């Protein structure tokens, strides 16, 4: 058993109460999509994969919730974090803005390697919380906290 | 402040006791070299960045630690993982195998966030400790331990 040493961080930073880390990224119409357009809005970044139970359980609270709120005021980037995005789910009738993160860049930079991960930014760019697994997104006090940020 | 809910790893696995995650990256001379083609010696494998004080810190440890032992009986894959592979230590008088992990895949499979990162396989592939940190490579007990595995 050998004693570690001194060492630093490679990763960059991910922290609530700061300004959350910038990205662009190809929706499924290939357009880009950044999370800077949406400044003044509270985003849910949303880190996913189909083949995640939690992930997919979670999705019909969110699409409640967000269809609940005044058109736009509530903004899912759902970033699919597979090598190829799920075809099903293109056709899904949900308010999320599909997004696909191909070189795992974005959710790296995220730290975000348990799913569902979802990162709520307030409407100035503050990470507020993080969220790490399967929540009910239409519950009362969630509803709330977002309420809480306008 | 939101209770978080069930979520499931998205990362592969990286294990003390287990076999090592297989990978074959390029050299310095555009060969490629993989883990698995040392099996039958111990090897180091280090992931580094120049720019880090306690990974230029612990190389000349490392040096007199391989140049010690049989020729070829210890081998270091020291995996550089910067954009760009640093010029200055491609003449290096070293004994250490580089190599450039450009898509950070190889990193990422062994969880190395902090540097420098250092596994060490036995001859069988079994990875046997990870040392985190810079360590003096050539202290008795080191040497020791590594003896312990042949």
């Amino acid at each position: 058993s050998l004693a570690p040493g001194k060492a630093e961080s490679d990763a960059p930073l991910v922290r609530t109460g700061a300004l959350a880390p910038n990205f662009k990224l190809p929706t499924l119409s290939g357009e880009n999509k950044s999370l800077a357009q949406y400044r003044g809005k509270i985003v849910l970044v949303n880190f996913w994969a189909s083949w995640c139970p939690y992930c997919r359980d979670e999705m019909p609270s969110m699409d409640r919730l967000v269809k609940s709120f005044p058109k736009g005021d509530l903004v899912v980037l759902a970033v699919n974090v597979e090598k190829r995005f799920p075809e099903k789910y293109r056709r899904a009738p949900v308010s999320f803005n599909f997004l696909s993160d191909a070189t795992g860049q974005v959710q790296q930079r995220y730290g975000a390697n348990r799913l569902p991960d979802t990162f709520i930014v307030d409407r100035k760019g503050i990470i507020r919380q993080r969220v790490t697994g399967g929540i009910e997104w239409d519950a009362p006090k969630v509803v709330s906290y977002l309420k809480s940020l306008e």
